[PDB]
């Protein structure tokens, strides 16, 4: 099993590019990050900033999570992100994703020592 | 009880302004839309476009909802929105919200005849 922090990294971190490279970015990334193995993960966001910058969000603006939890944090600045969502004729095991690039604040839930992101809540 | 469509309108529609008017916008709106009555609703987004334009999203890009439902739709264009989230020392019944204005695509779940929005899923 993964640690919660490692799972966040696998699902949400892509510091290797400044933004989605093509309309096929999500198709490629959802597959290579193992998010299409057991099923098509319906929605997933990748963040194109350094791991350090994303971890730093845990020391930024404390805000509520969508579910009412109090350990969520909103980035003070906008970040380059890519939203991936199942679209068209996506059907497991033939998953298909829409790639939407944007620059927005991220909201993450943080836990542990060190206090690091363990869930991607939303972007604004 | 409200219809699902009416509840969406009450929670998410604000066509009366082109964007949040002040840092107090969310405090005012969460109260006046009855989202602080039984508890502080932790997170809520208002859309500053016409009702017609928001309803029209149900005929736009079919995408998966976060929970795996297949009746979500993403707006082709960005829309003026305001994200409201509990912050600081928000504690029922003294709710307190952060106001974040943005221009993003909206994703809504649609149902019924007429086919109209019944849930706000996310913004991109």
């Amino acid at each position: 099993k993964e640690t919660a922090a490692a799972k966040f990294e696998r699902q949400h971190m892509d510091s290797s590019t400044s933004a989605a490279s093509s309309s096929n970015y999500c198709n490629q990334m959802m597959k290579s990050r193992n998010l299409t193995k057991d099923r098509c993960k319906p929605v997933n966001t990748f963040v194109h900033e350094s791991l350090a910058d994303v971890q730093a969000v845990c020391s930024q603006k404390n805000v509520a999570c969508k579910n009412g939890q109090t350990n969520c944090y909103q980035s003070y600045s906008t970040m380059s992100i890519t939203d991936c969502r199942e679209t068209g004729s996506s059907k497991y095991p033939n998953c298909a994703y829409k790639t939407t690039q944007a620059n927005k604040h991220i909201i993450v839930a943080c836990e542990g020592n060190p206090y690091v992101p363990v869930h991607f809540d939303a972007s604004v």
